[PDB]
């Protein structure tokens, strides 16, 4: 559908949908979430983003992904590695966890920026306007599932300091994915990318659950 925000849209729609009936993702919702489901989202989230934002740093000044560089609004990893010191002490760099689907969804994002930047744009956007757009309801259903103790600490990466209004932000982030200029194959192939991501949360999710009940 002419714009590419909203032919992303349609074609994500079932995986999309997908990535939220998930067990894990249904249950988090649902407010069943315990401190370690918790924890192991979070080590997730961080390795995800520090895979991403080298990606991103790498081909920022790419006209593929240029338009869509907003550096000081949207990174996490120090957000992450504010909240992990947190969730798993002062050592926690050597105690997180790195699971296999954590692993290869880090792969792909590595793969994608190097050799493939013009795709990148499909992760940043579901990965970052998703991030942003359920945040605060995620926020609160873990502030009353996990009954943190009142030391300001753990979650900051549901907060995006420096943006003020995520309606315009969203607003000018999708206006400015619409205007990157694709050919009909690059187009088609950041579409499949937008899958592809849905896809590799989905199969976290799918672990995440695992390690949790064995
Ligand atoms: C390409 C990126 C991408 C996909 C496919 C993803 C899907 C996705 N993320 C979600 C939220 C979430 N799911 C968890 C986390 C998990 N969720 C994850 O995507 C990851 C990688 C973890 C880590 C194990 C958290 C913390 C949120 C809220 C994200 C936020 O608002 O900061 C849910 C519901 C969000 C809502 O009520 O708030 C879905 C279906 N979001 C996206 O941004």
């Amino acid at each position: 559908p002419q714009d590419l925000s909203e032919a992303l849209k349609e074609a994500t729609k079932e995986v999309h949908t997908q990535a939220e009936n998930a067990e894990f993702m249904r249950n988090f919702q649902k407010g069943q979430v315990t401190r370690d489901g918790f924890k192991l989202v979070m080590a997730s989230l961080y390795h995800i983003y520090v895979a991403l934002e080298e990606e991103i740093e790498r081909n920022k000044e790419s006209p593929v992904f240029a338009p869509v560089y907003f550096p000081e609004e949207l990174h996490r990893k120090a957000a992450l590695e504010q909240d992990l010191a947190f969730w798993y002490g002062p050592r926690w760099q050597e105690v997180i966890p790195y699971t296999p689907a954590m692993q290869r969804y880090v792969k792909r994002l590595h793969e994608v920026g190097r050799t493939e930047p013009e795709l990148l744009v499909a992760h940043a956007y579901t990965r970052y306007l998703g991030d942003l757009s359920g945040g605060q309801v995620l926020k609160k259903i873990a502030q009353k599932a996990l009954d943190l103790p009142s030391s300001g600490e753990g979650l900051a990466f549901f907060t995006f300091p420096n943006i003020a209004s995520a309606t315009k932000f969203k607003q000018l982030y999708r206006s400015r994915m619409n205007s990157l200029e694709m050919t009909p194959a690059v187009r088609q192939r950041v579409i499949e990318e937008a899958k592809t991501a849905f896809l590799l949360n989905i199969q976290l999710f799918e672990e995440l659950q695992e390690l949790l009940t064995h």
